[PDB]
């Protein structure tokens, strides 16, 4: 198998609602979609979802970088994922969105060539995954109200954003908890909004509210502070923005900074790197959750789902990007229907087309 | 795809010459060969080559463990390597040769089902690997003579076994270098024979002999002593017995114990675990060398070679076990011919039988 050409396009999908977190707001899912054509005719799909306030990556920069990658890998075999990453890494010192777009299309091609759904090439642990659904920052009563709706859809786990103030945030969670029950799992995400000591105070305050875990409570670069929190509360602390790639993961398990690590293909540059992170974490006894950017769609979510279902240590999933899309940019893959169960079929690769 | 049956049998193959290392001698390559058959008819080949003075595993124990593993994975998909290792790990707390045997057969099946050479499923970086050849412990003049012989076979890298005493060990290396010149790369392996200070002393004494690297100079459990050697000499230090699995590797990287790590499928329980070790090392800027047990045959060596060719970070290889074998247990795969280049064909999976 040999890459004949790489085509990249912009993709802009209107979001059903404006999503808000501690870092900013978004109202449209704008990403870069890649199609890698082989000499034999097979075409793999990939996506790069840039999050300016998460990674600093932009759609313009991502499109440019992908174009450089595409010309550099013509003639290579999609199965030589080792060299493909070598090539991209030599070209750019940092561009996980661009690299993920190329990486994902390559794994899609691998599945299609082997004639196997992707999850079978990535571990084969399972052929489906259960995802939570996130609730963007809003008024305590507003969020609590939306919870009942999602639960009604079948969701047993809700991801709750907070970060305006320990005061209002605590009010947020409480409102939601005593609103949907106690059989519903509740994970919180403060997107670096709290200081070390305020984080501890805020977390402990929800002791009787039964919180599954708290995601990135402090600034991504404040590793001593993040470890402070983790070591001050019994509640499970998860690192997100503090962990982009495998080298970050190694540093975290090294220092014993957190309990769980959130993996995003758009932060690490694709499945090849995500596998490394998960392997490092599993070896250290740290479970992983697979997440997503608000700007990615069907292709990125589908890729992440195959990986999550395939790897045992990826024990949690936050793949709800497609639930907010007004329309699907492609055919097949994870549907836009807001449901917790993402079942991967037997279609080869990502099972995506059109 | 589903596993229908698991067959396992004993293979006892004489070595053409007794192989001596610091830990003892080996006279026969006795391994367990497994054949995993799927309901559709595809059959995967695997092997468990236990090295008693390395892991403590025996052929009898490896056979009993494989049998336990075999009857527990009936009906599972070979592609579900994640669950297959979970099942084996729950059954046994320690049996890397047995686990490798099942693991390798599964990857062979994956390759066959996908209709792809195994190296394509494991990274696809290359389709061949260049191996060194090891010289067993002997008198300086003899080892030197044997060195010239191997170089004549085209080998550009020789792995020198040492460990009977810094006095002799230093004499062995000096003699070898004098015989083959500085064009040949020489890596040493002490198999835990030296104290940390004798190690530094021996290494410093060979500074002018252009030593590529020194493998496991001190006892396996003496990590502080191993790091001591590593931080006392400019020569590259490699861990072998100090690193069995991914957890060991993570510990070595955390402590900055060594510069390179030796991966053996028979130490870590198969390709699945070997990949973890290499990824951990790569992430930490530690290169890896793929090695082998004397007891392995074409099956084990072929699997190791596919993995080494596939992964960029596995930059060195010591896959010379088939060179000492009187016979080959299966057709295909790496041949018995003593040659540095191991070219993997385009046959699906291992390309065996
Ligand atoms: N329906 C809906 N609004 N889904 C958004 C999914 C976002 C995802 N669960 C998430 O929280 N991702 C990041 C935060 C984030 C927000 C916005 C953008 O553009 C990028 C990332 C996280 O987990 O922190
Ligand atoms: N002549 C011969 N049969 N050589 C086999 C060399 C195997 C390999 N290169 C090696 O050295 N492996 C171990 C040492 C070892 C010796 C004997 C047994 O049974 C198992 C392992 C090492 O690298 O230390
Ligand atoms: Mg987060
Ligand atoms: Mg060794």
């Amino acid at each position: 198998m040999k890459i004949k050409q790489v085509h990249v396009r912009a993709s802009k999908i209107k979001l059903k609602e404006t999503f808000t977190i501690a870092l900013g707001t978004i109202e449209s899912a704008d990403s870069a979609i890649v199609e890698i054509e082989t000499e034999e005719g097979l075409v793999g799909y990939g996506e790069g979802g840039p999050g300016i306030f998460i990674t600093g990556e932009t759609l313009a920069g991502t499109l440019e970088t992908i174009e450089l990658f595409g010309q550099a890998i013509i003639g290579l075999n999609p199965f030589n994922i080792e060299k493909i990453h070598e090539v991209m890494d030599k070209i750019s010192a940092f561009a996980p969105a661009a690299k993920a777009a190329i990486d994902i299309a390559c794994y899609d091609l691998m599945g299609q060539k082997a004639q196997l759904p992707l999850y079978q090439l990535l571990g084969g642990y399972d052929n489906q995954v259960i995802t939570d659904i996130t609730l963007g920052i809003d008024e305590p009563n507003v969020m609590a109200q939306k919870a009942v709706e999602k639960v009604k859809l079948g969701f047993d786990t809700l991801k709750i954003k907070v970060g305006t103030g320990i005061e209002a945030d605590i009010a947020r969670v409480k409102a939601i908890r005593e609103a949907v029950g106690f059989d519903i799992k509740l994970r919180l995400d403060a997107n670096q909004a709290w200081t070390p000591k305020d984080a501890v105070k805020a977390i402990q305050a929800l002791a009787d509210y039964q919180i599954e875990l708290v995601e990135q409570p402090v600034k991504r670069r404040d590793l001593e502070g993040l470890k402070y929190v983790t070591s001050q509360v019994n509640t499970t602390i998860m690192a997100d923005e503090s962990c982009f790639d495998a080298q970050d993961a190694l540093e975290l398990v090294k220092k014993g900074t957190v309990d769980v690590i959130n993996i995003k293909l758009m932060k690490c540059g694709g499945i090849h790197e995500a596998l490394k992170i998960n392997q490092i974490c599993e070896t250290a006894g740290i479970e992983c959750m697979i997440g997503c950017m608000a700007e990615e769609t069907t292709i990125g979510i589908t890729a992440a789902a195959h990986l999550a279902a395939a790897q045992k240590n990826i024990t949690r999933a936050d793949l709800d990007a497609t639930f907010g899309l007004e329309t699907a940019p492609v055919t097949g893959g994870v549907s836009l229907e807001a449901k917790p169960l993402l079942e991967l079929g037997e279609a080869a690769g990502l099972g995506i087309s059109h």
